[PDB]
């Protein structure tokens, strides 16, 4: 059994958050390491128990603009592109994402005979695709995509919400 206990609309990052870097930025395309700064964490979204099993799908909206060791490099700006992971609860748990499709973000679990939650992670990491008169780059709010739950082996969402979605908050690269 499950319920959605979460937020349908999820900003990632700080507002206004201030990013920066004192590596040369010469080899460009240059990854910013915001480590997990950058992120949603949520470990109570949906509800579940009594044998149900979950897991996540992701999607990105954004559009790909090139790959960096396997995953996807997503658009902002000409000069500016993110990193993205989803997946379960923990950071750690994150999945590098590709593409504009639905994918497999969690592979899941099943709740035994009690109550317990579905949690989800989202973060990025900024990019530099190209230099800019200005060495400060700015980024507005902008819609990420979404995660949906996905239940599996027999369980069923029925009419509980399955997605919520994701926007960028706005922030500031420095150096
Ligand atoms: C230890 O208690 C419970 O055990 C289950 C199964 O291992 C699970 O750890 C529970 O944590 C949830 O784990 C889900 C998937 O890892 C995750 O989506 C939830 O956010 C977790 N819910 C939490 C931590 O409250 C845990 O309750
Ligand atoms: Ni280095
Ligand atoms: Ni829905």
């Amino acid at each position: 059994v499950v319920s959605f206990i979460g937020s349908t609309e999820n900003d990632v990052g700080p507002s206004q958050g201030s990013y920066s870097s004192t590596h040369a930025m010469d080899n460009l395309p240059f990854v910013y390491n915001t480590g997990y700064n950058i992120g949603y964490q949520n470990a109570n979204v949906w509800r579940i128990g009594g044998g149900f099993c979950v897991g996540l799908d992701g999607k990105v909206d954004l559009p790909v603009v090139g790959s960096l060791d396997g995953q996807s490099i997503y658009g902002l700006t000409e000069e500016v592109g993110l990193l993205i992971w989803m997946g379960d609860t923990n950071y750690s748990r994150g999945t590098a994402m590709s593409g504009n499709s639905w994918e497999n973000v969690f592979s899941g679990w099943c709740v035994g005979n009690y109550l317990s939650t579905q949690g989800l992670s989202v973060h990025v990491r900024p990019v530099i695709l190209k230099r800019n008169s200005s060495a400060q780059y700015s980024v507005q709010k902008t819609s990420i995509g979404s995660i949906r739950m996905r239940p599996y082996n027999g369980s069923s969402a029925g009419s509980v919400q399955t997605t919520v979605n994701f926007s960028l908050n706005p922030f500031t690269l420095n150096d």
